[PDB]
């Protein structure tokens, strides 16, 4: 998170920290609990081995509030295209159900096809980098304004306004960044987006996956 603030501890109990590929420090991503047995995140974060940490604030400490679970299944969206980064969404079925409590619980999702008006203020959270040189051990968050789709349609090649969201006013140094991938974009406290990608500089507008266009698939995949 660039230009944000440290989050009040445990104020976003749905936050999940992902470590992809056993090797400690091999790859980091964010995600969010949607049910006691499922975590939603980005498909470009896929790996053969994913360790999930729920209930954390400082992910570099084995906190009493944490619950550690491995991804039993890492289900990439069937039409995920890593080259164009389209359909960047993935469901992680946890090896075991979390014990739901004040520090670990699901987040509300948008209804099917729910959109977002440009100018709306949303919040994204994560343990990603705060700059090219600095990262963070603790959860941070920042408020960003939804942008008109035309901006991302000009900047990013394959953008689809139905399946993606254009976020971040270029006039402010605030945005989700490297390591925040997979994390949620909360608009009116509902998880409308998943951090997908943006410029390597971190200067917005940036692209989020629009959760509301994938409800049928999410439903089906979870209706196991
Ligand atoms: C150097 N970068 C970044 O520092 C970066 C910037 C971001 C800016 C805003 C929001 C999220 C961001 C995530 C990252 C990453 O490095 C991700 C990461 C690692 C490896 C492969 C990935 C494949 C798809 C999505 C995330 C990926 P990571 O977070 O998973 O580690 C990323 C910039 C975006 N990328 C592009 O090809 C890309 C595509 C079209 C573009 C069009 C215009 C300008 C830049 C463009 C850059 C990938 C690497």
């Amino acid at each position: 998170i660039i230009g944000g603030r440290e989050s009040r501890p445990h104020s976003r109990p749905y936050m999940a920290y992902l470590q992809i590929q056993s090797p400690a420090g091999q790859s980091r991503c964010g995600g969010f609990l949607v049910r006691e047995d499922f975590v939603l995140t980005a498909a470009h974060c896929w790996g053969s081995n994913i360790n999930v940490t729920l209930g954390a604030h400082n992910i570099q400490r084995r906190e009493n509030t944490q619950q550690h679970i491995t991804a039993r299944r890492a289900i990439r969206h069937p039409q995920y295209n890593q080259r164009t980064i389209q359909n960047d969404i993935m469901l992680l079925q946890l090896s075991r159900r979390v014990r739901r409590n004040r520090n670990v619980n699901p987040v509300a999702l948008p209804r099917a096809q729910e959109g977002l008006r440009p100018g709306t203020l949303c919040t994204v959270a994560g343990w990603g980098r705060v700059s090219m040189r600095r990262g963070t051990d603790t959860l941070r968050e920042v408020q960003l304004r939804v942008q008109r789709d035309r901006q991302c349609l000009r900047i990013f090649g394959s953008y689809d306004p139905r399946r993606q969201i254009c976020v971040g006013d270029r006039r402010e140094r605030k945005a989700a960044f490297k390591g925040d991938s997979g994390g949620p974009l909360l608009c009116n406290n509902v998880a409308h987006g998943i951090v997908s990608y943006g410029k390597s500089s971190g200067v917005p507008p940036e692209v989020f996956t629009r959760v509301s266009s994938f409800l049928p698939w999410i439903r089906t995949t979870m209706r196991s």
